[PDB]
């Protein structure tokens, strides 16, 4: 069978030949009990880099070795890319949500050999699981491999935008001191409000990783939690965002993108949060309306904005997030961590060596079984 | 009376006419229990920049009321300083440590008529105590009022080293996107192992705040937490910092200068730590032999540095802290955000106001007292 496997560019500097730290730690289970996965074994050490083109997700050695092909590209835009030209041969595809390789359903209708795509990482968001489920196409993701990852992200950049981190680092290299122009917008989050869109894995890890710094927690789901959860985490449960969005300094965003999500957070809505609210997004970039976004952070409205997740991805040199006042951005990096990278790539691994030898994926890791469909 | 306050500048673009936001929380009281600072009234919004020139934290109008005369002054290095001038004529002074009024043996004997010296914010570097004791000079701070700025200051540093943040929004910036060129030097936390040099009020402030990270906590002390404490914790103590350096995927130095600690980070135990570790600092610049820190930072012995104290301070433009690799540093700021000086600046005033009103001032504030320790 054919592997095609698309993954991001190398760093400038080439394929790493040397890493800050010798190892990372061994992760053996998610909260709530889930384990870490658990391929027959991985062709790298923990602390590698995996997901860019020279990594190959660790998989060339096994799949080569049962005779198999991989072709792995970071050439993945238009009908003309090397995805595209390699795509109707493919019994399997595999891409991250940092890169994905879309399945749209031109595509699928192109892919005849198609029967499993694999999210390296978590989501399906880039695959048409209608046109899957049409085609008896598999779909599966590493469940929960970087839910961990983007709550850490997610509270670094909180209190980044709070306490006026990088403007403070910028004077250090320019040669400057400058205490109060460093902290005439610096303040502390403690006993701030601060609320989730969602309570999903990345929202509850958030607001477990927040509630010492002793904030106020407020969260609004489509499905409220239990009353155990609230009471632990000490929640505050809003029937809508609007509601929520009244009461936070703070607000993050952790919800898929739906109908309900898309332009979520548009000039009306920011104008009806506090002026000064700090928002973070690492979701999807569609749910905050991107001029509003700039508007309100130009107007102080917002007093700061930070998240990793960008409309269009990869952002063009000209996006205005990149130039707007008083954001943390950083490019699509937070569920790839190395540590992340190890876990998914172990997934994925896992994942093929049941597909090879006809054995049952793990219930958790499918999004559309094929085996199940006529 | 002439109360004599050292404060730094204003920003550069002037003393502000407006903030990011309308008002900060409001802190009833602190771990453990003790009370925020209680003023009979304040005369600024919780919010205001207080601990600039033009801010005078909030005394002014009090002071004059009373009949007192109130010299604000950046100006305080030198025998010539306006400080320096107009010292020999103050009664009380105040200084925080972001910028601090010295008060040495020989700036103490010329103060002919000084009966008060507050810190505000927390603790007495700049005050040779010993010259206060001789003086019989009460010397007060604002004990707690920004120990929880510092320790979140510490976190947020820990998270933006292992996760490579300043480097990544660097690319943005730049106009990159440079997903590998970010994530080649980027970790997540969990089931890291983070020890601290001492738990006290910031330590543990500290190890609180990372325990839902999932990592492994460790530390030192010179008084061993209780076993409540640090089951709660889940801490591993060890006998000493070289102990527990051995085995730390990242430090956090929560802990005071004094002999044991000066020059306790030099190349000898840096080089005992774990390769790659990260070493964060904001308790003071010289537990940190400065050139061993750049000399391990260029060799990779650390992955990371970050901290906001220097030595000297201010950083000269020359400081090699500067420019070292893989450093996230700032200035001298964790203990003055404005919500800290909401707190330091009541606290000034409520030990003013004791003061003047010849009633006790809070045993917690108290350093000397008529004399005495």
């Amino acid at each position: 069978a054919k592997i095609l496997c698309v993954l991001y560019d190398d760093p400038i500097t080439g394929y790493p030949k040397s890493y800050a730290r010798a190892d990372v730690p061994k992760i053996d289970h998610y909260p709530g009990g889930q384990t870490a996965p658990t391929p027959k074994q991985i062709d790298f050490t923990p602390g590698e880099l995996l997901g860019s083109v020279s990594g190959e997700l660790g998989l060339r050695k096994y799949l080569e070795g049962l005779g198999h092909t991989l072709v792995v590209t970071s050439d993945k835009e238009g009908e003309d890319s090397v995805f595209e030209r390699e795509l109707p041969d493919a019994e399997i595809v595999i891409s991250q949500p940092f890169w994905p390789a879309y399945l749209t359903p031109e595509r699928i209708a192109k892919a005849k050999k198609l029967k499993l795509a694999v999210t390296a990482g978590i989501g399906s968001d880039h695959v048409d699981l209608e046109a899957a489920i049409k085609n008896g196409i598999t779909v599966a993701e590493v469940t929960y491999s970087n839910s961990i990852s983007v709550s850490e992200h997610v509270v670094m950049m909180i209190l980044s935008l709070v306490r006026n981190y990088i403007p403070s680092y910028q004077w250090v290299i320019k040669g400057g001191w400058n205490i109060a122009d460093c902290v005439e917008r610096s303040y502390d989050l403690e006993a701030m409000h601060v609320g989730t869109v969602a309570a999903g894995r990345i929202g509850l890890a958030v607001l477990k990783r927040l509630k010492p710094f002793d904030v106020k927690l407020h969260y609004f789901d489509q499905h409220r939690l239990p009353e155990s959860v609230e009471n632990e985490l000490g929640l505050t449960y809003h029937p809508s965002v609007e509601d929520m969005v009244k009461v936070c300094d703070v607000v993050t965003i952790n919800a898929p993108l739906h109908p309900g999500t898309l332009d979520l957070f548009n000039d009306e809505l920011i104008s009806k949060m506090k002026r000064g609210a700090y928002l973070v997004n690492t979701a999807r970039g569609k749910i905050c309306n991107r001029d509003a976004v700039v508007r309100a952070l130009e107007s102080g409205q917002l007093a700061g904005y930070a998240g990793d997740v960008w409309f269009p991805q990869p952002a063009p040199k000209d996006h205005p997030w990149r130039t707007m006042p008083h954001h943390g951005m950083t490019p699509h990096i937070s569920g790839t961590s190395l540590s992340a990278q190890a876990r998914y790539a172990a997934g994925t691994r896992e994942i093929l060596e049941c597909w090879f030898e006809e054995r049952p994926i793990r219930e958790e890791y499918l999004i559309v079984d094929g085996g199940k469909l006529a």
